[PDB]
């Protein structure tokens, strides 16, 4: 990271190109001038140490590093020389944190839709949330590709953008933690497996809390490392709950790879939309 360069021709912005809103260590909203080809409205993280400045500027050039994807928050630029304080500049998702907004669409739900359609105006159904699940993971496929291990895959790092585009993010957890990284702090591609299927659970229960009702303590990782798992969210299908409990796999090299779940999921979003196909066809 640290040893990575920072190419300052290409993202370095102007701080006084920059008005500062409201808030999203700190995240906030804010009006940039021209930094694209104007005023776009962005999203800025910012210190609020040496220690947590090299932090900030390690994930920025990270972040350079790793590139462009459509599921990846995108970066916009930085303001890293000297004059005022380090800004990571990136993409601004209006519909926020995937937890939130899943939360505000319990009362607009149905399985897919039929003829009349405006009964369902806005309404998310089966399709939207398969889709969500395969976005994630392609993305997920994209930074494990790169060797790059999120740490902390859930709901509320998940972002939603226009046309039901979903983004990974990260604002920076015991019950997004696999066995290994609870016992042996071991942070792998593999534990972000078992986190992505904890994050399939929030997405198909419309952003529950997991394992509700159950007391995060001594037991909890106990019975964990043994074997015992959620059970399945309100609106799953046979299929996607048990691709969760394939993400929960306790042996970490049993766990599917994020190009099986992105293959997997693409097979799931087909074969939904041909069962709607035929639904919307036969009524
Ligand atoms: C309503 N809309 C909003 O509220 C809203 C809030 C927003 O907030 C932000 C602001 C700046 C950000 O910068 C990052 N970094 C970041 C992103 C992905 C990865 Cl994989 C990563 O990786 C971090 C590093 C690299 C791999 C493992 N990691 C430890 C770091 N995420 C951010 C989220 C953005 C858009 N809308």
């Amino acid at each position: 990271a640290e040893r990575l360069p920072y190419d300052a021709s290409k993202w370095e912005f102007p701080r006084d190109r920059l008005k500062l809103g409201k808030p999203l260590g700190q995240v906030i909203e804010a009006d940039a001038f021209g930094i694209d080809k104007t005023c776009r409205t962005v999203a800025v993280k910012m210190l609020k140490t040496h220690s947590e400045h090299r932090a900030l500027m390690s994930e920025l050039k990270i972040l350079i590093h790793i590139g462009h994807h459509l599921n990846v928050v995108n970066l916009l630029g930085a303001c890293t020389k000297p004059g005022g304080p380090l800004m990571v500049i990136t993409e601004f998702c209006k519909f926020g944190n995937l937890s939130t907004y899943l939360r505000s669409k319990r009362n607009e739900f149905v399985p897919y839709k039929v003829a009349p359609e405006d009964l369902y105006k806005d309404f998310l159904t089966l399709e939207h949330l398969i889709c969500y699940s395969f976005q994630v993971a392609k993305g997920m496929e994209f930074l494990a590709s790169r060797k790059c291990i999120h740490r902390d895959l859930a709901a509320r790092n998940i972002l939603l953008s226009e046309k039901n585009v979903v983004k990974i993010c990260d604002f920076g957890p015991l019950k997004w933690m696999a066995p290994e990284t609870i016992f042996d702090r071991v942070y792998t591609i593999q534990s972000d497996v078992w986190s992505f299927g904890v994050l399939l659970w929030e997405i198909f229960s419309l952003g529950a809390s997991p394992y509700p009702g159950v007391k995060i303590d001594e037991e909890f990782c106990r019975r964990l490392k043994e074997g015992t798992r959620m059970r399945a969210p309100d609106y799953t299908t046979p299929e996607m709950y048990q691709t969760m409990l394939d993400c929960w796999h306790g042996e970490p090299s049993q766990r599917p790879t994020f190009s099986e779940l992105v293959e997997h999921l693409g097979n799931l979003l087909q074969a939904n939309a041909q069962q709607d196909r035929h639904h919307h066809h036969h009524h």
